[PDB]
């Protein structure tokens, strides 16, 4: 058979060293003298031949200071151990490690070996130098049935290890149940404390173990704390261990309520309790409602106490909100059936809303009363006015946030609560006193209320009379201190996402590289690199933007063209000729947010119209001057003379090239047959402006916004106008006043030093920086200069100069501008008081309408 080699050569090695020889005088050879023979099952014959000998095993061999008796416990034979025990070989003799032969047979499971040592009265209590013993060694090793056969021979089981831990305390820490099954049968103590008071119970919950804690309760363990007071319960929380907590509750239902009281404990990890409750909510519906209803009684308590003027603000204020993010989170998970998964809570299925929101309503009735005060206050105090607005308005704004957080749970994604709406209009006169009191509360408490887009759409009540010098700080303050739509605050960190740039053609190459790379991966110092060239750590970056700036307007690509003013750029309507047409546009919009979000500027300026579309704003008829003034004039004739005197009627459906034939298409959808009624030409002026650009462009423009919106929240930059926006991109320009004085050209009636003009510039010197800059746009659109300055005016109608002309009339009329000529136009203001009254007043309303 296969193991016959072992059968034969067990007899052979007897012959090969048959003649007897005494063991070595040295410690190195004795292990060499017998170790193969013991393994080779000579254990009986060696016990026969070494019955006559003169050496002892305890003269330990080699560096390790072990014995063959340790090997005797290893290799698993007794008949040699018969003779070894006749010699009196001390089992409790130890290595340098302090270990025994027993631990080997324990480690190896040689049962009969473990027996005979105790027949020699082995001191089991001798721990090694590490402080661990056999019984400890086995429970961890999960070897129980021997431990039944072992522990029976001793009564000192309670005797601890070096540190005080019993094997029972160990097994619970490891979850070795059947081990524990035997130890208790063998007379183990249950509530035996460690030095710290740690029962085996405390150890199990630390480990997150279920089934053993079930058992200790059956056999009648006790729920106790440690020395410092920490319970088993606080562990499973800190562990996130849900199912173990469920077991305790079957035997101590008082604990459920204790959980709920933990949520107002600041020290805990909110992202652990979600594991617990979200688990128990799924456990059963009869538990489910008890949870939500139980949460609210804490909320209703804290709120009335929050409104109490004695309570400290910041403490309770999180303690409330620390609850509701779950309470919202649970309802969107919805009612889960008894011992079964989720149910929706649809109509007819018990109306969860009928009960759970009920305890709260006192909070909202309580709420409205204070606001009713303030209305009577503000209305009746307006002539004779610490003020409660100054004192406690910070508090209420905590609660109003609670009223959007709750109501938006019982509506679908992205859909507004109607009940919230009516609440706003009732008190709209009051809320405006808070925003003017503190504008940037809008970022913290009223965040979603006024920056969720469809609400921002609806809640323009406030966004206008939102003060505007607020914006003046906020070109930069809410860029540098962030723009908190949850993400313009901190960045991720990314290193190994390097871009290989193709210097020879960056545009087409980088089109690919970006569309691969992911979004948040690029909100950091971008790893700009070329093919096989380091160049610079990051200073190379600026080449990438600055160069792409001129390559988008690379006219051979046919993306953009100049205005009639020759200075500003706009998208080419006939760009449809391209084979690949739209995909390039998407590349652009991805750029600008990165120039923005990393707050480095760009040198290009576009036409004023193109900004109005980005902000979703409508166009006016002046915006046609970029493409062709003649239509703008032709549209002006319509306003110059009403249709009452008109003989040539217009059609509301006109031949137009849209990258096709001169197709006559309706100006209004379907109503292409009507004509210019006296009450209808306003729309005719309107749609010719819109649908000349829109219909030709709208497939193009949108791809730009998909990427520009990718890295930017649209809800924020509705903040800015169209005249504040171009400055974040190309920087606040420089203005030499003298250079602007010298290049003037006075004409059409005015002389260069009449009283009015001397008094004009007197007003300008009083003006700020962000208003003179808007004057320039009002007459040139363009907002910034070339190198040579105003002496090197780009002009556009040629490189012509900042010019002025007259339109004489009494001060009733206001200024006007002609852009392409880069000329200003002024009705006369015949006095310095007229100037000091009308001009100072006329410029502002003239320089911008609200």
């Amino acid at each position: 058979m296969e193991r016959a080699m072992e059968q034969l050569n067990r007899l052979t090695r007897s012959l090969r060293r048959a003649r007897t020889v005494e063991l070595p005088e040295d410690n190195e050879t004795a292990v060499y003298t017998l170790m193969p023979m013991v393994m080779a099952d000579q254990h009986r014959s060696v016990s026969e031949l070494l019955s006559n000998s003169k050496f002892d095993v305890n003269y330990a061999f080699g560096r390790v200071k072990r014995s063959l008796l340790h090997i005797a416990a290893n290799c698993g034979s007794v008949e040699c151990l018969v003779l070894l025990l006749k010699k009196g070989a001390n089992p409790n003799y130890q290595d340098i490690s302090g270990c025994t032969p027993l631990h080997l047979a324990a480690r190896n499971g040689q049962k009969k070996c473990m027996s005979k040592l105790l027949e020699y009265s082995a001191d089991v209590n001798i721990c090694n130098n590490e402080g661990l013993t056999a019984i400890h060694w086995l429970a961890v090793n999960g070897r129980t049935e021997l431990l039944h056969d072992l522990v029976q021979h001793v009564s000192d089981v309670d005797v601890e290890d070096a540190m005080g831990q019993t094997a029972l305390h160990v097994a619970c820490q490891n979850g070795h149940k059947t081990t524990v099954q035997c130890l208790l049968d063998s007379g183990a103590d249950i509530n035996r404390p460690n030095v710290s008071g740690a029962t085996p119970l405390y150890f199990a919950c630390s480990h997150g173990q279920r089934d053993t804690a079930q058992i200790l309760l059956l056999r009648g363990a006790k729920y106790l704390p440690d020395k410092n007071g920490v319970t088993p319960l606080d562990l499973c929380v800190q562990g996130g261990y849900g199912e173990t907590c469920e077991v305790l509750i079957q035997y101590h239902p008082r604990l459920f309520q204790t959980i709920i009281q933990m949520t107002q404990n600041e020290d805990l990890r909110e992202n652990m309790l979600r594991q617990v409750l979200e688990h128990l909510s799924q456990q059963s519906e009869s538990q489910y409602l008890k949870i939500l209803t139980s949460l609210a009684e804490v909320a209703t308590t804290n709120g009335h106490k929050l409104l109490s003027l004695s309570s400290n603000y910041d403490a309770q204020m999180k303690s409330l909100l620390r609850i509701v993010r779950m309470f919202c989170h649970v309802f969107r998970i919805g009612p889960s059936s008894p011992s079964n998964g989720i149910d929706m809570g649809y109509n007819g299925n018990k109306t969860p809303r009928s009960q759970v929101f009920k305890p709260l309503e006192l909070l909202w009735h309580s709420l409205d009363e204070w606001l009713v005060l303030i209305a009577t206050e503000l209305m009746k105090n307006k002539r004779d006015s610490q003020d409660v607005i100054s004192m406690t308005a910070n508090r209420l704004s905590a609660v109003i946030q609670a009223f959007y957080m709750c109501c938006s749970c019982q509506m679908p994604p992205g859909m507004t609560s109607p009940r919230f709406i009516e609440f706003v209009c009732k008190h709209d006169e009051v809320l405006k006193c808070f925003v003017n009191r503190n504008p940037k509360i809008i970022f913290d408490h009223f965040h979603f209320l006024l920056e969720c887009p469809e609400l921002m759409s609806r809640f323009m009540h406030i966004i206008k009379a939102q003060p505007f010098k607020d914006r003046c700080e906020w070109f930069y303050e809410h860029l540098h201190s962030g723009q908190p739509d949850s993400d313009m605050v901190h960045r991720p960190v990314n290193e190994n996402d390097i871009l290989l740039v193709h210097r020879d053609s960056i545009f087409r190459s980088s089109c690919e590289v970006v569309s691969k790379a992911n979004c948040a991966k690029l909100k950091q110092g971008i790893a700009v690199r070329f093919h096989g060239e380091e160049g610079m750590g990051q200073g190379v970056v600026r080449e990438w933007f600055d160069i792409l700036s001129n390559e988008i307007v690379n006219p051979d690509y046919a993306l953009f063209t100049q205005s009639a003013d020759g200075t500003t750029f706009q998208p080419n309507s006939n760009s449809y000729v391209n084979p690949d047409h739209l995909n390039y546009f998407r590349f652009a919009g991805q750029i600008l947010g990165l120039a923005l979000n990393h707050r480095q500027l760009v040198n290009i300026y576009f036409t004023r119209s193109f900004y109005k579309h980005i902000l979703g704003i409508p166009v006016n008829y002046q915006d046609v001057a970029s493409i062709d003034p003649e239509y703008a004039k032709n549209l002006q004739w319509i306003l110059d003379n009403d249709i009452s005197d008109l003989g040539l009627e217009l059609t509301f459906s006109v031949e137009t090239d849209v990258f096709g034939a001169m197709e006559e298409v309706p100006l209004k959808p379907g109503g292409g047959s009507i004509l210019v009624t006296q009450n209808n030409k306003a729309e005719y002026v309107q749609l010719v402006t819109e649908l000349r650009m829109t219909r030709a462009i709208q497939p193009q423009i949108n791809a730009f916004l998909q990427g520009f919106h990718m890295f930017i929240p649209p809800s924020l930059i509705q903040l800015f106008d169209e005249y504040e926006l171009e400055l974040l991109l190309s920087g606040m320009p420089e203005i030499d006043v003298s250079d602007w004085i010298k290049n003037t050209e006075y004409t059409s009636g005015y002389e260069r030093e009449d009283p009015v003009i001397q008094w004009f510039w007197e007003v300008v010197e009083d003006i700020t920086q962000e208003e003179r800059v808007l004057l320039l746009q009002f007459v040139t659109g363009s907002s910034r200069v070339p190198h040579g300055g105003f002496a090197n005016i780009m002009g556009g109608s040629g490189l012509q100069n900042f010019t002025i002309a007259a339109v004489p009339y009494t001060p009733n009329l206001l200024p006007t501008s002609s852009t392409c000529i880069n000329m200003l136009k002024l009705p006369e203001y015949p006095s310095k008081e007229i100037l000091k009254d009308r001009l100072l007043v006329a410029l502002h309303c003239g320089s911008y309408g609200y």
